[PDB]
């Protein structure tokens, strides 16, 4: 099942993101229970806004707010919630929530699962108007929630990411 | 897997409901398989009719058909097949089907996933017009089905479903 | 055609609104153009953020900005762009934009096409949820355009939403 | 526009029929408006069911209930609303409702527009799934409807529904 | 109605292009017929193939093939049928079929409706990945079709795309 | 699981498929990990084509190729990936790719989920429509995949379909 796939082929360039949540979908957050390996939901966000780009993490990895490190992944047509994807970290939106920090890395279909992320292989290389839709996002989806807030540092390089995914995955295998 | 999942938090009313066929769906009846945890087509229904909400089951429970009590969950927007949602009961729809009582609860998103169905406590709570619709899909949906029939008695308060919650889980914790 | 279309039967409580955005649709702006008829694209925006309601106008009907009063309209199931709805107004957003008052009414489907809104009668009926969307909506989609800003002011009742038809309504009448 | 598409290109075997509503949408009832040619809410049915195929009406006729005749045409995948296909009728639905004789006829995809459809040439051609899923919906559709009622009689063949054409066209023509 | 839809602001530059047929929709061709402004089906596609980019055409225009020339519009999200959209014309796919010179041309989201096409300024500059879609589509969409052909050349410059709208807006003006 | 999943409950006539790829989606191509269960993205299509019908496979199989037998389903609505459908073979279409034999069975609803297609018993019973569409997706799929090529030979019979049930069912029992 979805608990026992890898964190990635070769750590971290080349790693696996679990998706729970699609792109363009209604506003449902989707949690996968790390004890069953069934998608939950987590809440009906009350805003307006949906997510920009698929959501999901990476399994086997301990960030610092608690859970595996939270993926954002750009691609052509939206994924299925449950469904793994093979990518390849690019960049990190820094920001602490309640949580503390709690980045979110931007990583990109791998080249053996398509040719257009290619060009692709820094936060420099993502579009500009794609940073500040997921920016603002992640500054204002937890608008009508009491009690949740989020100071949207700024964004971070690949190696940035990559540092992110070693020492949350260290972190991790070390009980 | 989603056979492990538990029944509730706090049963009766904080329950988990795995959702097996989404609202607004085309009319394809989904059935978790007991046996592999997997969603399994029952059959395609011949009638142009869809769910009017979320239809699933509550685990580690036995109704007096042979199957775990069935469940139907309004929401903002259609969750996804094989997800879980944590709800409150609020009402049942008696009927006799073949297999004789076959009642189906109405349970609401928990408090906790979202604020929108605090409200509604109990049956009269809920919207005239969704009552309706609900009890008239029922009394319509195999009727292009040969060796199908309902008699849709009425609808019944929260503790009716709060009680058939307790009987159906003790039902199946004594083997 | 649609520039042919009566303000309502009966203003200001019986009125028609042209739909140019429907509920839940991707963030594409439309317009109708007053010259052809035409819908006509506005612009894509840029924010990860969806209408909350159904958006159209009123026609033959000119409020301070320029352009026809701004409908919201909540429905069951979203309609279709250059679609005509019978509408009751139950109450209005204040708000000021580059343009000045920008109000935008929220109006609900007659009683001749539902019987869903008829307890809806003023702005204290609708749910609380769905006001804190619109406005949040309302607050932050422009939030990406420069040389865009908005001061969402407050809500207003039902006859403050029905002075506001008449008045624009006659405004519009004397050339 | 819309009020000046002709009846057929050659009546009544090759017909035009406007599209009001495609094959498996949501729930609403949409007309377009005989005055200005714009698509009209009509009411948002209270039933869990869908129109089965496409649902429009052939221009310039007159039928005994007061409108053009009423025409069902399945097809691939579903049309748009407003959108004109080119037919050829195969069968009717014989059904009496408050307006009385109100037949419901059904035709095809014209050869030009597709290849598959041209085995279908009357009523016994039509699937029997299909007849009976039309058939039971116009039995069942206004249920939830105080003051709605229905007897849906039966099938009849394409010339049936070719004289109704004629009929309709020719009772349109005479003022 | 769309039969005044202009050519554009400032041609050849600054062009409306009316959508016929969105991108990702299902294998349906629409056109719009010049004598009343509707929307009619021309065919249902036999392949399994749908459009890569939302197609139209720009109005008072007469290309080599009888009617206006065609255009290919890619999007952020898709549009809807009969809307207009305000264009940059950026190169053009140079194809021979039935009716002779058949081009194509592929215009962008004029920059006042969005800020993403701005770096795109000729054919070089679309993805690689896009043109091969739209060169690939069009030399195999009509294989299931019999008395259909098309010799797919190859691609061309933003002012030879330029040249094709004047032209084909010369040839239209003088009768 | 998904890997506990039987073959059939009669082989080779009454065999479960699990599906990987619905009907008519958008060009992403899924495959379950036989490691995990996990449905990972296989690569994303660059082509503008989509799946015609449902493709899935028959678990605790091996055909020549490495992998289960693959089946093509045709369904009234598309299904879910990761679900079973219980289908009856009634075709196969040869073809060999770059593994060498990669038959595609062609497999239809069983008749205790649906009575549509009972009529369907053979290939010659398949629709002449539905058998070039499949085989030209087949075609051209991989036709923007460099490394990738497809002679599909052409169809076989139910019994050349049934065989290879029996013969990649048994392979596989036998270590
Ligand atoms: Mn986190
Ligand atoms: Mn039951
Ligand atoms: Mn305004
Ligand atoms: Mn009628
Ligand atoms: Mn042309
Ligand atoms: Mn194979």
């Amino acid at each position: 099942s979805l608990l026992n796939v890898p964190a990635g082929k070769d750590l971290p360039e080349d790693i696996y993101v679990v998706i729970e949540i699609p792109a363009n979908a209604d506003p449902i957050k989707y949690e996968i229970d790390k004890e069953s390996g069934a998608l939950f939901v987590d809440r009906f966000m009350s805003t307006a806004m949906f997510y920009p780009c698929n959501y999901g993490y990476i399994n086997h990895t301990l960030s610092l707010d608690g859970d595996p490190v939270d993926v954002l992944v750009p691609t052509p047509y939206p994924l299925q919630p449950g469904s793994v994807i093979r990518c390849r970290p690019v960049g990190v939106l820094k920001m602490t929530d309640e949580a503390g920090e709690d980045a979110k890395l931007v990583a990109v279909p791998h080249s053996k699962l398509s040719k257009e992320y290619d060009h692709i292989k820094d936060v420099n290389d993502l579009p500009e108007l794609l940073k500040a839709q997921i920016a603002h996002f992640f500054e204002h989806y937890k608008d009508l929630e009491k009690g949740k807030w989020v100071k949207v540092e700024g964004w971070e390089n690949a190696e940035a990411a990559k540092a992110e995914i070693v020492a949350s995955f260290e972190r991790a295998k070390n009980k």
